[PDB]
């Protein structure tokens, strides 16, 4: 069964998820019981839409034959830094319940700041983890940058918070665990100056608190 | 309460946890449920350890006081890339349960990418790591780091540990696991990373190291 986090408020008023207070908080999307069942209900969409693909051969490279999505030739993850990390643990976590072999490797942007330490994914089936995707242009970039240089075979997006009403260009990802309003979000990997990223639901933050740590780190 | 995961074996033979097999595997370290209560013990541990400190205020750094860790003056987190990046995406979410105010930035050795955080003078930081073996690598950052930043404390918190491995001095302050002296898969331990997402912390098969050579 589920058994989901209950969201109330304290007595000084503040929004509270199972007795702790969150004065950050607003309003509060998902919390983690909701958040987490996004994701297994999604390793296994990302399992189903994986894991008859074939693509190109790298175990053996003197194969000119498409090989399956085994350990030995494992789909291909990109984590953009910093705020996805705990998203894709714990995705990267769910994809070995539903048997989908996968390799992560990390990326960091604002476009290239931090580069992959991958270098074979011309042919293979690749999938970018990132945490929101609110305007687009951080992603509708990305792909058009992974998918110039490397050509793979398949490059699709999967977030975990999807806001649509924030987009400037188009941008549509392919798989999509949670959908949210037009707010910016704190909470599981969301940050305000990397406050609040350890926070096990993602809420809505105060507007009150846009600016509340400004010093550089 | 605590729910162990059973650890059987195979009909082939081979180490089972909860049903599902892992040929990869030798024996069993530990299993997410002694791996994951472990980093609750080590949040508290860590949480005793740094609340109650100040250091430097960079948030009102217009005074000249100490300021306690809050959430604006928080902990330094160094998280060393690549197979560290889930040990510190669990602890840091048990360390807000036990109310430590952090904020967490990632680093890649072999130093291959850099970190943005750029105030670490007088700060008390923390490196979130992999494993200590050798301590070649630990001990070269801590040199690394405290060099370049010399910040007022600089502590090593690592999940596993092997004692025996050991080629230098190098001795972390916050352990979770100790293991044997051999190769660890699982949660972030690796073969050309693969086995990384698994739950569960194995020993190796030596069979096993040289199964996947090619370059990803
Ligand atoms: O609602 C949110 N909460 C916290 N950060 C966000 C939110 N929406 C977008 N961001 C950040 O802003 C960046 C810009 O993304 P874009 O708006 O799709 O171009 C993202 O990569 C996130 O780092
Ligand atoms: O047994 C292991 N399994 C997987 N990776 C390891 C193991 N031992 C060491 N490493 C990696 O190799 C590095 C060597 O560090 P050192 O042995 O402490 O000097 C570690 O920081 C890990 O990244
Ligand atoms: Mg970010
Ligand atoms: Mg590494």
């Amino acid at each position: 069964p589920l058994k989901p986090n209950f969201v109330g408020r304290d007595a000084d008023g503040n929004v509270t998820v199972d007795g702790r207070s969150y004065p950050m908080a607003e309003s509060v999307v998902a919390t983690e019981s909701t958040i987490h069942r996004s994701m297994k209900e999604m390793a296994q969409t990302l399992a189903n839409a994986y894991k008859t693909l074939k693509h190109r051969d790298t175990h053996n490279k003197g194969n000119s034959a498409l090989a399956p999505i085994t350990d030995e030739n494992p789909l291909i993850i990109i984590s953009v830094l910093k705020g996805s990390y705990i998203f894709t643990a714990d995705m990267v976590r769910y994809l070995g319940d539903c048997g989908l072999p996968n390799v992560v490797d990390f990326i960091r942007i604002t476009q290239v700041l931090d580069n992959l330490r991958f270098t074979e994914l011309t042919g293979k089936h690749v999938l970018i983890m990132e945490d929101i995707a609110d305007t687009g242009r951080t992603m509708k970039l990305l792909v058009e940058k992974i998918r110039r240089e490397y050509r793979p075979a398949s490059l699709k997006v999967c977030v975990l918070v999807d806001k649509p009403g924030g987009r400037v260009v188009d941008f549509k990802p392919e798989f999509v665990c949670l959908t949210a309003p037009t707010r910016y979000v704190v909470g599981y990997g969301f940050e305000v100056n990397d406050r609040y990223r350890n926070y096990r639901h993602v809420f809505v933050l105060k507007p009150e608190y846009a600016k509340r740590y400004p010093s550089k780190l």
